[PDB]
């Protein structure tokens, strides 16, 4: 399921990529005297991809990104 | 641990259970999908002001929105 193949940027050919946290929510279960949280149940939401090399950025990978098979 | 040490408690509701907003940061995506889902990440969350529950009484600290009880 993994290792078979991998996207790569249309413009740079660099294939990691980023994912940008828009926004979400944590629901604190425990915090401490100190005042920092320790236990927590986070609901993340991602937004547009991005590739660590050249910054294409693009809501669909397909766009910024091609697959290349192994 | 600091696990039971106590509960902090709104100081207008008396809520303990808080929220706290996600700014947002940046997640590293380590295995994508032919068909371009994510599989392994690693997030890297940038969190903001806590939040009351019920309230919404809300700040930056939670010092300022909540209060330490001792279960002593
Ligand atoms: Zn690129
Ligand atoms: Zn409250």
């Amino acid at each position: 399921h993994h290792h078979h193949a991998m996207w790569k940027c249309k413009k740079c050919g660099c294939d990691r990529f980023y994912q940008d946290i828009t926004g979400g929510i944590s629901e604190v279960l425990e915090m401490d005297k100190d005042g920092e949280v320790l236990d927590e149940i986070d609901d993340v939401e991602y937004g547009d991809f991005s590739c660590a090399k050249c910054d294409n950025s693009s809501s669909k990978i397909q766009e910024i990104a091609y697959w290349d098979e192994i």
